[PDB]
């Protein structure tokens, strides 16, 4: 009714506004329009067009699975951030709706979203430490205490999301970004998200996902523990032993055989409680974050350097 009227006032234009206005407009995304949420990205005469009001980094390099994430500059403000390009035809409303208006240290801030032609350009804080995925490739694999430290932070983000009945849907190293000193980790990429009451990465898929069963917040927990194994071992679960990986996840025992023997007992225990095949038996974000918290205390806290020495994968 009035929502109809607000939406009309937003269509056809790029404006500065609040998270709720971006959500409402987003819903119409199944021509240059959208909403910018920070003072640092500013429309000019109803517009925000690539290579006119904003420009991506000089020689076009990119991050993400599809090389779709870029460093960018507002031409007027000079402010630097990041953009994820999503194809309009494939844009999921939920990537913005389950995202806009959140505010947590453990979740990457949304800066706005603008439609231009066949593109939905989603803007966000540029996290300069890169992704946890890049770190793992750089370092070979992570020390136990660093792995726990980041797993806890990811879990705090999941706590925050789960309380709001948002499923992340693709929890993994590649989707955990780091500040420039490595001390702050945050969840990004809500391209797979779903609001509770296009699938994630196959290796990190929970059995109930793979089997087509009913899914809740607990899927994120399983994914996060697969990510933990990725951190410790320097490779995804199921890689070493296995054919289509989605068949083995359903039938086979959880990949707890991949917990390194070197890990401390409570680290091992925690990964096991997050890798229970049945969701009822699997730990919640709150439960697991607490365990992982003491797990990190049990190995003397965070001590190892963020970029220490290389360590060979398994
Ligand atoms: C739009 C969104 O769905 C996203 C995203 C997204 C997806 C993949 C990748 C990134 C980002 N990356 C980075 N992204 C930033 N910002 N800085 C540094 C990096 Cl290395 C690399 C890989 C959002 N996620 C969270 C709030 S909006």
């Amino acid at each position: 009714p009035v929502e109809e009227y607000l939406v009309h006032a937003l269509q056809g234009s790029v404006s500065s506004g609040q998270a709720h206005s971006l959500a409402s407009l987003a819903k119409t995304w199944s021509d240059n329009e959208g909403v910018l949420l920070t003072e640092k990205l500013k429309p000019v005469d109803y517009e925000y067009r690539e290579e006119v009001h904003w420009m991506t980094h000089q020689p076009r390099v990119g991050r993400g699975s599809f090389g779709e994430v870029h460093r960018m500059k507002d031409k007027q403000t000079g402010f630097q951030c990041a953009v994820k390009k999503v194809r309009l035809e494939v844009f999921r409303v939920e990537e913005l709706v389950a995202c806009a208006g959140l505010s947590s240290p453990r979740i990457v801030p949304l800066y706005g979203a603008v439609r231009e032609g066949p593109w939905v350009n989603i803007f966000m804080e540029l996290l300069e430490g890169g992704s946890l995925g890049q770190l793992i490739k750089q370092m070979g694999c992570l020390p136990e205490d660093r792995a726990l430290y980041y797993l806890g932070q990811a879990l705090e983000g999941l706590e925050y999301l789960h309380t709001r009945r948002i499923l992340h849907g693709d929890v993994k190293a590649d989707n955990v970004l780091l500040s420039s000193d490595g001390s702050r980790a945050a969840l990004c990429d809500f391209g797979h998200a779903l609001c509770l009451q296009i699938p994630g990465t196959e290796t990190h898929m929970a059995p109930e996902v793979v089997m087509g069963k009913p899914c809740d917040a607990k899927v994120d927990i399983w994914s996060s523990c697969c990510m933990m194994l990725h951190m410790l071992n320097g490779c995804h679960p199921w890689t070493q032993y296995f054919g289509p990986l989605c068949l083995k996840i359903a039938s086979e025992p959880p990949p707890i055989r991949e917990i390194p023997p070197s890990c401390a007992p409570l680290t091992a225990q925690a990964i096991q409680e997050g890798l229970r095949k049945e969701p009822v038996h699997r730990a919640s974000a709150m439960e697991l974050r607490r365990k992982v918290g003491k797990a990190l205390q049990e190995v003397g806290g965070l001590k190892s350097p963020w970029k220490g020495e290389y360590k060979e994968p398994r």
